[PDB]
């Protein structure tokens, strides 16, 4: 029985690093610094989850500018230009995530998000994509800092399965990324995954289906086999 879903959020459920990169290179430009990071570089600092994380990461061996201001004012001002950008654009759900969340509410299957994104970009992803608040749509939220080990590590599940009283066998993840599918795995989760742009170039071994779009499922049905 599936009795749960439960959704990784930047690259699976929408398509939103490129905005997040936007989101970091007005920051600097903003602070007057002379960072900038190129979808190559984005790539590769990817590789290491949570924003601030990823901001702390470059600091520690960039040879630019100094820090002006310390990594959480930093991502701070960074968080309230990508939930201004969300709200602008015309940001739309991976094909197929839509109608499965649809599919899943109607079957009575709860949803949840376990993300290593903060709660203010899983509120704008929501209100731009679906039109509700978050807590309308996901039954459960396991985000950024409510664990302290980030995936790879498997502790955002663990919390998301544990707040949605669900054990694994009765759930199911999707997923876009290794490290991602890493983090479903080590919490005893079966991964759907399908890569997005900033991960096409990664190895999935290990992924229960691992899938061009998230559209090929057909819902409900793709997850039983």
């Amino acid at each position: 029985m599936i009795e749960a879903i439960l959704f990784d959020v930047d690259g699976t459920l929408a398509e939103t690093e490129e905005l997040h990169r936007r989101a970091f290179n007005e920051t600097f430009a903003a602070l007057g610094v002379d960072w900038f990071w190129d979808r190559e570089e984005y790539r590769e600092l990817l590789t290491t989850t949570g924003g601030k994380e990823r901001i702390a990461r470059f600091l520690r061996h960039q040879k630019g500018d100094p820090a002006p201001l310390p990594i959480a004012d930093i991502h701070r001002a960074k968080t309230e230009r990508f939930v201004a950008l969300m709200a602008e654009g015309e940001i739309a759900l991976r094909p197929g995530i839509a109608d499965l969340i649809a599919e899943a509410k109607r079957a009575g299957i709860r949803l949840a998000v376990a993300t290593t994104t903060s709660l203010p970009n899983v509120e704008a992803l929501c209100r731009a994509c679906f039109g509700h608040p978050a807590r309308e749509i996901f039954d459960v939220i396991a985000a950024g800092d409510m664990v302290a080990e980030k995936k790879p590590s498997p502790d955002i599940y663990r919390l998301a399965l544990r707040e949605l009283d669900v054990p694994p066998e009765r759930a199911v993840a999707l997923e876009d990324s290794l490290n991602g599918l890493r983090a479903a795995k080590g919490a005893g989760l079966r991964c759907i995954v399908s890569p997005g742009f900033y991960t096409r170039h990664e190895e999935f071994a290990g992924a229960d289906r691992l899938l061009d779009s998230f559209a090929e499922l057909g819902g409900l049905a793709g997850l039983d086999l």
